[PDB]
């Protein structure tokens, strides 16, 4: 029984180790890289539509904050349950995923319309993160219930996302265009699929990986699902622009 | 200096009053009404597309949870800052607003396409709530910084939402259709505008209204922006269906 004075709060959980020093170094190193790779990307985009820029801009801001305030509220939530919920992550998710799926709905970027599949793809996406976040907060079996909701909404997201890649495959010309679309799909599903995997391995789930360890992994698939994927998406719209210069609209 | 034993946590803020008994009664009474009005609406919709149903379904689930677990995690977050952030509210916001704005982008419900205005309207909407939520969590001037971000994203949302109502005004026929569109716009902006107002009056802001008091107000504008607005939207699509039965497509 410890003695906490006056206003100051207390909770055994908030003092838990953040991770080994080795993981701390690995995290910060990747943090700088992520900020540097995004700065070179923003330069590249600015030099040479908003879907690649805005997303990359949010990625730069995040890592900067994740380097200065990763464990400081409200980037990290210190709940009365003693668990540390990384709100910074789930907040950034809500700001990027929608744009990435909007980019997904219009891979070629030629058309000016969006189908009803996009609405469902967005709705299910935002819901997945919501449940997933509520899971990180929840405690007990409730944490499982909400994770299950995350799997259902997530499945619907991957379901419409798959149909989007397929329609995007048979739409684009059979050359390096379809080669890229496939490369985008694999980079997409692998990365996007790793998040619920890391979630289970991290402090939000069974806590195999430490907080620093979770960030090390996330930053990796953040560059995969954001920077690299968006760059591939950009390359596709360039190849599509190169095809309509040769054979015109077709 | 109090003595907290072992694992159990402590924080002066988590013990703060929830509100007067009168407000407690007013809240629960409205909670039942909201659940009853949504049940009659769900019956009405089922009897007689998904935009009105799904939204009304989430409204029913919420109030049910807000009646059983309003102050229980993770419906409410007990942060180390001593502040009680109602995550239930901000989570439900992310699940409904997008659908309501999607309904807004296709008022007549005739077309099968969505413009780029919808993407911006959604993106800015989801961002507003994110910042607004981060504000409820944040402490100090940072709470102001993030609220400002909420005003900017929110402004962009109201901006595209206004253009959507205007395009929706000159699109629908000049009869009871345009009369309804105007009634939907006023019900929309008033209600939607009240949220940041209640936020400032509530425990998240300057705390003029209690936690029970904040819920009393929110539930009111939740029925305005959700149930009543969606019902108006439904009525519009019925009137539009009545016009194309008389004068055909025009
Ligand atoms: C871009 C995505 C923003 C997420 C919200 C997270 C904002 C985190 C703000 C941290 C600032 C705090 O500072 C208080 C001392
Ligand atoms: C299926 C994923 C469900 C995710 C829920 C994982 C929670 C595991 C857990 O909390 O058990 C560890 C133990 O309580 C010590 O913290
Ligand atoms: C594709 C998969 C990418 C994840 C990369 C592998 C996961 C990276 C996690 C490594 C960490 O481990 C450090 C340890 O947890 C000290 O706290
Ligand atoms: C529909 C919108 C859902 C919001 C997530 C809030 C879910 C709130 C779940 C509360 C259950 C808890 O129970 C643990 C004891
Ligand atoms: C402009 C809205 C900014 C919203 C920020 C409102 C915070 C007001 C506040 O926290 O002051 C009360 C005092 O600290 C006792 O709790
Ligand atoms: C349109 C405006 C609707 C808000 C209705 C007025 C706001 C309702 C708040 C009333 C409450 O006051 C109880 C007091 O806070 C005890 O805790
Ligand atoms: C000095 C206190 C630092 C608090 C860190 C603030 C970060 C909050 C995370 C919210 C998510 C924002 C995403 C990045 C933009
Ligand atoms: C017994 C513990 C009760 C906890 C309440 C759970 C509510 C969490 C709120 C999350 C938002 C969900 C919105 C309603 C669906």
């Amino acid at each position: 029984s410890v003695l906490v004075p006056e206003d100051q709060c207390y909770c055994a959980g908030w003092i838990e180790s953040r991770g080994t020093n080795g993981a701390q170094t690995a995290s910060n190193v990747l943090q700088w890289l992520a900020a540097g790779f995004s700065i070179l990307l923003l330069m590249f985009y600015a030099y040479q539509g908003w879907e690649e820029i805005y997303v990359c801009a949010i990625e730069m801001v995040k890592v900067i904050l994740e380097f200065f305030f990763e464990f400081k509220n409200p980037s990290m939530l210190y709940l009365a349950t003693g668990h540390r919920v990384q709100w910074l992550r789930y907040a950034e998710w809500l700001l990027t995923t929608p744009v990435i799926l909007i980019h997904l709905s219009n891979l070629t970027g030629l058309s000016n319309d969006y189908s009803r599949r996009t609405m469902g793809l967005l709705v299910s996406d935002i819901g997945t993160i919501v449940w997933g976040a509520t899971s990180a907060m929840a405690t007990g079996y409730v944490k499982v219930i909400f994770f299950c909701l995350g799997l259902c909404y997530g499945a619907n997201t991957f379901f419409h996302a798959a149909k989007a890649y397929i329609e995007g495959y048979h739409t684009v010309p059979k050359g390096r265009c379809r080669q890229v679309v496939t490369g985008m799909a694999w980079l997409f599903f692998v990365s996007w699929g790793m998040f619920p995997i890391l979630f289970i391995l991290g402090p939000e789930g069974f806590g195999v990986l430490s907080v620093y360890g979770s960030t090390v992994g996330h930053t990796i698939i953040d560059l995969m699902s954001k920077n690299c994927w968006g760059l591939l998406g950009h390359y596709l719209r360039v190849l599509i622009h190169e095809h309509i210069l040769i054979h015109g609209d077709i």
